[PDB]
């Protein structure tokens, strides 16, 4: 049920999972400097989402018969150019997280592995909706402009995130 | 008023509360592989309690007029030759966690920043209930041995942390 | 045991909140007039928000054993080309109204006279993010411009203050 | 205290009233001829609530000891320019309304009649509120412009109005 | 769509409707100069609710991609030689109100209207309802008089209505 | 509307009930270098009894026609011959701003506003209560003297003044 | 970690908090003798409100990593010549209390103690206050004298205490 | 994720389970003419379960990064020659409907599409259970016969569908 290829890197997909909650932490810094408290909040909400995926997978190789490691958080992006960035270096971020997953799903079934097959549908699926809430956003600056009658209500409308 | 030097140092003792989180992380998993259901839960609770250290300087470093910075989160180690090696690395942790902010303390009587000084004294106050409990759980891994058969009523005594 | 040194510099901050009290119902005559309600309300709960921070000083100082002295409250600027002015001297008003107070911790901190600095302790944690509804509100119109089309929508933002 | 020439220039005030609620519900018209759906919601509140004024002061002119009468309702005005002209031709003759009430005041304390000054107390206390509703919602559509970007939020605003 | 020719002989019918309850107010002053105080509550009430079938007429011209047009209430009438000939002198005004709705079903297949055979179905159903609570009282108030053994149980048994 | 001849009358007497009102908070320490726990929470409720009726002012001058302004109000005394002379001082400036007010309602029907005359009469009968709860404080006063065994029955007994 | 220099002047000062809780449970005896009962309830709310700022501190040093050690609680005097000295003798041993924490701000930069600034100022805050319901108390038993006309009035004030 | 030989396959898929919802409705006049309530009732709740399973692929396929496309629906048989057929031409339009998923399932592991693999076994699991439910029908006329005792017993068991 494990391999110490897959033992790997399943260690190495959670810190980069911690990274881009390291990463999307440091838009709302450059929501604090800057004025913005929609990505304060899409921040504070994903820095807690995404660091919540990383002990979904310390607890659920902590069950395969085996030990786990904690491997290296490289050191991400501070700034960002706009706010159509942050929708689309989160877009980026996450093409980087989905291939990242299906690579270890032909690497798990040629690993052997079909119990970590469903076990990455769950992994699958939230990874497809999770690029669609950012190119809404994307789509949205673009859809907007460079103008600021939703800049009052784009923050304000990312505020019932939990 | 304000120095570029004090927001990297308590960016490293955000660091340092940064890596403790994945450091009480990598010390939930050599235990249940060994057999420890509580120190997944004091740990993955530690996990979240280094969390909330490094970020009342992230909401503190939005509102000085100015910006936080993201560093290296390094490898921390993983094992231990016991479960009381790492209670003896816990008072180890301890002192050496608060002089790295009791030195922005003695920066702060003389550097004139009495806002630091009074924002490290919730981590003054906590990090003597931080340094509490970790003695009275070594003065009972003392008490016990080698044995695990009342390592086994400190397991169901250490699972109902949150 | 009791010194009457402490108590006139306080007595020069509360009368110095009376006017900051003073000073923003004065900026709620010249938001009627342009068309902001937003721009009064933060001032209209400043208004009382800051008369209680003037008024926890006279309660703290008929109870240390002294007595409280009534100044003056100078006349303040009426009219403004915009609503940076009187948020840009604001940010200035502020480390200028606390350095009155970062003073009285000086001659409490070298004269023993922690009574005082303790009911200064309460005024250097609010004075930190007093600066960030001011920094937040500068940010914001810096980044909005003269376009009375986002001045509009933090109107109902900021009518929605107490 | 009772004349037929006070009590039939006060049963005028209704016919004014029943223009300025045939010219108020006529302006909702004009809101659904240029697009409007909060200015025909702003009006038709007003337009009732003005009407309601008017079957208010049928019943202290026959408790004064008489009959009241029912005069000429003048035709009015159907397209305009603008909300803020319409609103700043509103803003004249409100207080216009509230002159005619002044010469009121005035032919009642000339013939002994406490009956009939304290009658226009309650419309002429009223006619100091329904004043600001107009001037700082036309210094703000003045201080908007024809970009339409900040009338689409007071249209929805304002039908919320009852 | 919309032709003119139907929104004029509309405005006509919402005047008229706008007239028969200008009417019935002035049979309030008429009653309570005689001595009647049930019909100031009965016309008051019949005020409101003949503005209603022509408020469910006035804003349904102004949905359908048209416009109404604001027009003139006359002055009305005052006396009556009896409180019953003024109930029969409602149905005199009662069937030219039901006549105004019976010309659109033969106007409705000439200028393509077969919308309005329907929607004034609603008081060709009930201007002939309104006049049963106006003959049954025209036939009661006739078979006693101008007497007062059966007119003042009748007076205020219309009172309790709304 | 409201003209800057008469608008100065109405920015005048707020001065002077602001001052009776910061007059109050600082005659509540009369008592309070003393020992008195009630002539002090006579002062702390009375003192928003004036700026509870000159806030509606300042809500009532920007939307009347009109700006407000905000001058230099002078501050007041310390200290006190007698226990009297706090509260005799309260009985001579009621009435006299009852008078001080009572030069400016003749200047509101000199002008024919009567858009100030029932704006004052909430000022002409709230100025009658102010010289009936200090009078009244005032005449109970001279019955006991220099004693403690009433002046100690007012300090507990005026402590449930909200 | 510790040192045995702060914790021997801090069993001295629960020693001296034990002590001033034990020297108001014989000022219930000279209260009980002499005819008061309001202060048998007074001070046996007092000798557990004053065991409960060093049991605050006895339950803080045996769990910081040290020891307590028990020391002898002194016989405490009986008499007083009035009730009002014995007001004044609890201000004689109380800025002794007042003292004992205000040593150990300038005993933490050279013993290290960076945790006893802020542990003492929940004792530096309280027995200020716990002085102004003592101050103010005795310069009221002080203005009446041993007189009968304002002591039964405060004796039985101070029973509805807890 | 989306490709143009999968996007238009998936829009294929809705045309057949519209037109099978198109399908099921005419049973329903096959029973109404005839005289069934129970396929009226599998009729009127299958052809809105099935339209309801084509909203969730113009949800789940406008959520891929690409544009949906409306197909074209076929027409449908309206007749069948007995109760049995209804329940066996329901199994026959149902295989027409597993095969052509199962085709579509190696024509997304030819594609590359394993988002969608897990997207179709919420389609594999339904229609495994379509078809159950419909032999539990086939097998029903075949269990009953030409008999009638159950045809008061299986249109009043199919109305309680929902």
């Amino acid at each position: 049920s494990i391999s110490e290829k897959m033992v790997e890197a399943l260690n190495r997909q959670i810190n980069a999972e911690i990274y881009s909650a390291y990463l999307y932490l440091s838009m709302a810094s450059y929501f604090d400097s800057i004025g913005l408290k929609g990505f304060s909040n899409w921040m504070r909400v994903q820095w807690q989402e995404e660091l919540m995926h990383a002990m979904k997978m310390f607890d659920f190789v902590s069950r395969r018969g085996g030990r786990v490691k904690l491997y290296a958080v490289e050191e991400p992006p501070s700034e960002w150019d706009s706010p159509l960035a942050a929708f689309e270096h989160v877009y980026e971020h996450e093409v980087n997280v989905t291939k990242r997953i299906h690579e270890l799903v032909e690497m798990a079934m040629q690993e052997k592995d079909f119990a970590t097959y469903n076990f990455l549908q769950w992994y699958v699926a939230e990874q497809v909706e999770e690029e669609a809430s950012a190119l809404d956003i994307v789509e949205k600056l673009r859809l907007i402009g460079e103008d600021k009658r939703a800049l009052l209500f784009l923050d304000k409308e990312l505020s019932l995130r939990q």
